[PDB]
């Protein structure tokens, strides 16, 4: 993928992601009731809903449809004029866009839309309906509230090629995952001064791995989870809680009816400043994913959501050649270790704590 | 049947101490004070004696040297040094061994009560106990993973309604279970200090020790030993969780000492101290009962518990449970178990939560 | 002196329920249930009926509407249903009021005895009680601020030492205590439960209740509370707090209900279960007791408290305390205090800590 | 009116370190390193070097003994090393005293320029640095206190207005600010990283510095060292605090160095990137404004703080506020503050909230 001639968007951050779901009202239990995140406009077709700390019209939309996918992922921009300018760049780089002076969704002005080099519908904006940011509203505020939206991550056959675009589009790696033959398994990158905005992991894609949101504290995470216990619901609970290796955040990872995964997350670390230590860790260490060793579900390194081409249909899946991560590491001929080079501690044909793959 | 004695119950206040074998004192002594921070009431070339950030009595946790790792003593503290005397006779009806000293068989205990119970385990009795600085408003000394008050014991053994009657005698009250539909019961939970649990039963192979729990004041503690575990890149020694029980409703984490001896962290279970404090029974296949968020129970931890000595300091022998194994009927290939009761989404057979089978 | 029965006491397990008399209940239902979150038992026009998140017996906290608002009752739960007899046989062998109820004084009690108590006091004793569903895994209904126990009373009494004695005659045993060098007693904890208390004794003009105490889980509940005020804008009903006190080790935060009864939130004291449990005696001077932090008591908490009711409904007359005034020793024109014994260097004069005077 | 400069601004990421002088070395090393657990990254007989557990750069703090303590300079890190000398240019255009050293003024940092500014603060603008081993996950090291980030200056200056515009020029962005129906600026916030400030100005006599910011993970580690300091007798030294701001939304307390210098600790405000960020205007009544539970400011948090040094190392003169003072028209004699505006129910006149005055 060349690095266009036109400068790339000025891109703040993530901003919001459009989710199709196939039954409107089971998805407004699951982000509603039993997430908390709060509605800025509603009908029977579409759902918008943005965090506690979160003054832009929405960090989410659900839009009824036949089919549950990734219709957009929405990042914004710094000035009305960088529109423009991602519409030139991605138009340079051979992609199909779409412009719409008065927005896609409500709440959203002038947006361009792109199937980008990796498959992916992103969309650019700058313009959008302020809203009362809920920050102080402790009279609202949940046990398990989620205050901001904080990334996406994308699965992608071919990570450096992606890795490279996104770099070109002004995007910073923090992380990454490598091995010591020169794979590379999964990359981080950011606008804001955090982790991340989007990531990338290995895989057959294009596909939406999640939305990410974050929480205040740690015990937020936990509520969320004691919540989906007594909904009796934990069977949509996929992987944690835990802490993560590589960004150090809490996290939790649970899926919405249609299965569209969403991680909550809290307190990774700043990277606002240029020469920002990178870190790499390699594809065998069994503290890189989870931080305590609990191992890695399969359904995380295999499932992801379908995205959407500009006329609503299912994008192509390409499959990943290079090697997969869940086959090196605790596949039957895989292996992790606790210290390297240490067999005390390590896991050979199946995952740690006891378990191999069902 | 154990029969119920004739001699009235000695008057237990609440678990005190353990005492654990170990076979290399330093190391273990790396596992409990560098790496967990308990807090150092004595030790010498022989012996650590620990303590909790609350604890008063001069300990929770005796390590001591030799050559076969295996709990020596569980130690409960009873209300008068008249109970000791109680604890004798009655345990004497039982037909059991007992060993009584008056000057302790460990440091800072004084009058105290050995016993082989019904069940093969070590118990013992006393009152009896040199205070120490109770370390409790001492923020100054105060870790970020800090452990605050010895919570329970837990014991493996084949027949678990045998013990829960011999227990109940004893003056324990159950407050929690996991049985089936078919009469088996698989696990109990019981007390005498008004939380869920002084010591509990779990059915397995034995007597052996399941583990000793200590408790902190907060989730985030818990979460901290295990950073800090993985900080000191001994994440192969957390074993379990964290994770929120269904028994309980505790937050817990089960973690390895350098002899395999199973340690829990615990905390925020609740109040059973009214005598008609409701029993909850869960049933074997429900996945949310041992982790509330369904998250699998690692086999070692239906099969794996320490040795336990007689009052000679040998190991007792181990006799083979006959009743179903909790791990069979709902992790094997043969097992089964359910999210919502009667309903075949979010159910799992022949295999565990979350995508895994035993490895 | 109150003399020592020659009945034996009943077995007291712990506090159980308070009874309030409240002058609006739509009002108090608004602060009880919507502010604080407590759940509901039983209401109608007359009463609700609240109990906190872990409770099995019917109820922690009893609103009856009246004219004057005061404590009607502080009900402690005894072992078995024949101490009932013995509170019965003890009080009146120490020449108090009793009155007898098989079937209660309010609902989901049963057989229970009522007393006018040495102290003035209205004392209630039952065993029988209606099980309620025990919420404590109800984490679909836990709120960021949750009350999951009641843990104590305070009561507001002349003489300290008098009461004392009585209630250790009754079975309480003392875990802390305030004295000064020149033999006074300003407050006593004591406990039944093996908690640092189940009532307490806090010298002043009376008989007045002083607080309920409910517990939460977590530091950051009690930090919710307060959160949750500020949001309300019902910041000036926060009296004193949050803070951590010297005595109990608790972490505390005190509140006033619409009819100005006091509310304590209470999380993380210590076991007291041993006959043996080390008493603690902190000197009034010492500036780190109340507040270990060395925040200034407010005078309200030293002057304000709830009248209480006999046995027909009508006010207790109060008696003056005649022993030195906490407040007039600590934070008054001719107080004192320290923040290390003997030195100059932080001691206040005349004033409270931290730069205030009242 | 400071004029802005043709020169372009320096870009300017972050707040960076603080430079103190100390009286006495060993005293203050036990206060920073053994009471509040910052690492060290270099220490001699006259300098210690202390940073944050989250930081990479060499460090954010460093202690200078010397004859009177005073802040010696406060540092921010800019974008480039060409920002240096656009730094130097700006401050040359604005007729400012500046020093270049090309190897530094304090160990591990390189370029560096100094500044009296026009508020008359010593400024440090350098890129350069010596990276460390970033511990923001040796969790073996891990305080139950631990300071995090270094988050923010504060300064006090007499008019406010005038300094806004200065720092507005600079490319700092308001973010919140305190007013007076009559216009008058009591105080303001500003940022260049995504959080709610890198530097504030308070209105007051000065140049002063009124504190250095660090950051926690959660309040429970704020709480730690508020119990701490007590355990350690020392709860004299806490001076305010904690509590929830309302401005920031950040939970906080303020403790004084054996020196009096003041060290606020803060955790979760929110995030300001987005160049359209709602500003927030507090009026200077309003008793939620600046503890949004309404716990009173304590009069030495308002006239008490440090000396600034010019760059011969002397006391930069006082120049006194003209313009109204927040402690008198709040807290003093002929101040007032209310809980909802309008309502007299809840409101203070010449004295401080919770029964406090003067
Ligand atoms: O599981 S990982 O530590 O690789 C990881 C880190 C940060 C993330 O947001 C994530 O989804 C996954
Ligand atoms: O006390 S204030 O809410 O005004 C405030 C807010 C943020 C700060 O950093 C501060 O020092 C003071
Ligand atoms: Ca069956
Ligand atoms: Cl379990
Ligand atoms: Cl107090
Ligand atoms: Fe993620
Ligand atoms: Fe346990
Ligand atoms: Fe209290
Ligand atoms: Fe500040």
């Amino acid at each position: 993928i060349p690095k266009p001639v036109a400068p790339a968007p000025d891109i703040l951050r993530c901003a919001y992601a459009e989710l199709v779901v196939t039954d409107l009202a089971k998805s407004r239990n699951f982000y509603v009731d039993v997430l908390g995140l709060h509605v800025s406009y509603e009908d029977e077709n579409q759902i918008y809903l943005r965090s506690f700390e979160e003054f832009i019209h929405h960090n989410l939309v659900l839009t009824k449809g036949p089919v549950a996918a990734l219709k957009a992922m929405a990042f914004r921009v710094r000035t009305p004029e960088d529109v423009d300018k991602a519409e030139a760049y991605y138009q340079e780089l051979g992609c199909r866009t779409e412009r719409r002076k008065d927005g896609f969704v409500k709440g959203i002005g002038d947006a361009l839309r792109v199937e980008d080099p990796l498959g992916f519908p992103y969309e650019f904006f700058f313009e959008t309906t302020h809203v009362e940011r809920l920050h102080m509203r402790y009279d609202l505020y949940s046990a398990g509230e989620l205050v901001r939206l904080d990334h996406f991550n994308q699965v992608t056959p071919d990570v450096p090629r992606g890795r490279k675009y996104l770099e070109d589009l002004g995007f910073r790696v923090t992380e990454d995952i490598q091995d010591d033959e020169g794979t590379t398994y999964a990359a981080w990158m950011h606008r804001k001064g955090t982790v991340q905005d989007t990531a990338l992991t290995g895989g057959n894609g294009p596909r939406l791995h999640h939305v990410a949101f974050s929480t205040h504290e740690k015990h937020n995470i936990i509520q969320i989870c004691d919540k989906m216990g007594a909904l009796r619901i934990s069977d949509r609970i996929e992987r944690g809680p835990g802490r993560h290796g590589v960004s150090n955040a809490f996290y939790l990872y649970i899926l919405d009816p249609d299965n569209h995964r969403i991680e909550i997350y809290t307190q990774d670390y700043y990277t606002g400043d240029p020469d920002n230590p990178t870190i790499t860790w390699n594809v065998h260490d069994n503290q890189r994913r989870d931080w305590w060793g609990n191992p890695v579900v399969p359904s995380w390194y295999t499932e992801a959501s379908k995205v959407l081409d500009l006329d609503g249909n299912v994008q192509e899946i390409i499959e990943r050649t290079d090697d997969s991560e869940l086959e090196v590491t605790i596949g039957a001929d895989g292996f992790s270790f606790t210290r390297a080079g240490d067999e005390d501690g390590s896991y050979h044909g199946q995952a740690s704590k006891g378990f191999k793959l069902g």
